[PDB]
Formats: structure tokens, C-alpha cells, sequence
């Protein structure tokens, strides 16, 4: 109860997306598909295991036009399998999902809360504003906002376990909140979540989707105080590059 660290920290694959490539640079012109990652991260800590995000809802599954009629036709194509379905992860991985301490939601957007409705004891860890924006933005699926779910909300930072803390990064979307880990075998990760799909979004500060762009720009700023202080692993949200070099599940951090 020593412990200031989380044990491991793995990055699990959950399937993937296609995005045009104006999400990631909004000012390339619509018309080129990039096929992201979809991730959800799993903390193995003294008090039992958290998992971040829940991957794409049932919906998507073998659905490719799941965004047909909404402002994402032909834009947003989710590539889910059954096998890409959360209870499905996790039970190849050695979990129910009663098993959990806690879900972190780093937001509700459909490739984050698309699980969500599996874990109905688990509480899950969400932000107010991006609560209170999901029951009525359109970006937002029935799915990724079921309403008797048992939600823990908070408000800002807030420490969720010793080594696990969330830092709030709205712009992305209302409320989306990144996380700074304590690892035992590796020290302090900054996992940014959609706070920057890529590395380029940080670091060269390259525009990218998102529903106030301008506190986007100074969530990253935050981030990069915290950076500036703290030296940590840095990953990215829907990064293809950086995904060639990520250590994945059953590999840990
Ligand atoms: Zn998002
Ligand atoms: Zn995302």
C-alpha cells in the first residue's frame, strides 16, 4: 500500500479506424483514408487492474459504414472484429469485466466509450464536462453515454490511484482528460490520449479534429510544462508511425 508505482502498463490493440487525413492535419485537403490505431490500456497496480477506454461499440463491428448519415460519412470508418470487442480483450487477456478496480474514460467518443456498457458495476472514471457533452453533441453515440451505468465523476485532476493521475486536456473534445503513470520499470509515461493524435500534433503544434481547437493548443501547452518538468515517455493518441515502435500487449512498460 508502499506503492507509489504501477506495476505494469500495458497498451492493448482494440481494433482500428480509418480517418481522413484532415483529421490529423487540418489543413490537408479531404480525400486520403489513414487506417489508426484504437487503443486501450490496461494498469496492473497494488490495488487491482484499470482499464483505459473501451474500444468501438458493438455497432462497428464488421461495419465499416457505421458513420453513413452522420457528419462523418466516408470520413470515419471504424475496422473492428468481434474479436476487437472489449469483454473479448480482456477474456483473452485473463478478465471479466467485474474484475476491474476502476474504467478511465479519457472521453466519450465512440472509439474511447464504444465498451462502456459492459462494465455495469465497475465504476468509470469521467470527466463533468465531457459527461454533461454527451448528453447532447452530436459526435456522441447512444452507446458511449448509457445512462445507469455507475459513473464516478470528476472535476480537473485528480489521482485515481497512487501512480495513476489524470490530467485534464479538454479541446479534443468538452472533457478529455490524459494521464501521467508512475511505472515500475520505466518511470513517469505521459499517455496524451486524443489530446494529440500524433506526434506532430504536439510537438509542432499541427492542428488536428477537434471540438475547440483553440483549448486544444492549450491543453498541449499545459502538457508541455508538464513535460518540461517531468522527462516522461510520451504517446500519442492515433499515431501509425509511432505505433511501429510501441511495446504492445503481452509487452509492458
Ligand atoms: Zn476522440
Ligand atoms: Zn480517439
Amino acid at each position: 500500500g508502499h506503492m507509489a508505482t504501477v506495476k505494469k502498463l500495458y497498451f492493448v490493440p482494440a481494433g482500428r479506424c480509418m480517418l481522413d487525413h484532415s483529421f490529423v492535419n487540418s489543413a490537408l485537403t479531404p480525400g486520403k483514408l489513414l487506417n489508426v490505431p484504437v487503443w486501450c490500456y490496461l494498469l496492473e497496480t497494488e490495488e487491482g487492474p484499470i482499464l483505459v477506454d473501451t474500444g468501438m461499440p458493438e455497432s462497428a463491428v464488421n461495419n465499416e459504414g457505421l458513420c453513413n448519415g452522420t457528419f462523418g460519412e466516408g470520413q470515419i470508418l471504424p475496422k473492428m472484429t468481434e474479436e476487437d470487442r472489449i469483454v473479448n480483450i480482456l477474456k483473452r487477456v485473463g478478465y471479466e469485466p467485474d474484475d476491474l478496480l476502476y474504467i478511465i474514460s479519457s472521453h466519450l467518443h465512440f472509439d474511447h466509450a464504444g465498451g462502456n456498457g459492459a462494465f455495469t458495476n465497475t465504476p468509470i472514471i469521467v470527466q463533468r464536462t465531457e459527461y454533461e457533452a454527451a448528453l447532447h453533441r452530436e459526435e456522441y453515440m447512444t452507446e458511449c453515454i448509457l445512462p445507469h451505468l455507475n459513473y464516478k465523476i470528476i472535476e480537473g485532476d485528480y489521482e485515481v490511484v497512487p501512480g495513476v493521475q489524470l490530467l485534464y486536456t479538454p479541446g479534443h473534445s468538452p472533457g478529455h482528460q490524459s494521464l501521467f503513470i508512475e511505472t515500475e520499470q520505466s518511470g513517469s509515461v505521459l499517455l496524451t490520449i486524443d489530446a494529440s493524435y500524433t506526434k506532430e500534433n504536439f510537438e509542432d503544434e499541427v492542428p488536428f479534429a477537434g471540438f475547440d481547437p483553440e483549448l486544444a493548443l492549450s491543453s498541449i501547452k499545459r502538457l508541455k510544462e508538464v513535460v518540461k518538468k517531468e522527462k516522461p515517455m510520451i504517446f500519442f493518441g492515433h499515431d501509425i508511425e509511432q505505433e511501429k515502435s510501441c511495446r504492445v500487449f503481452p509487452e509492458y512498460i
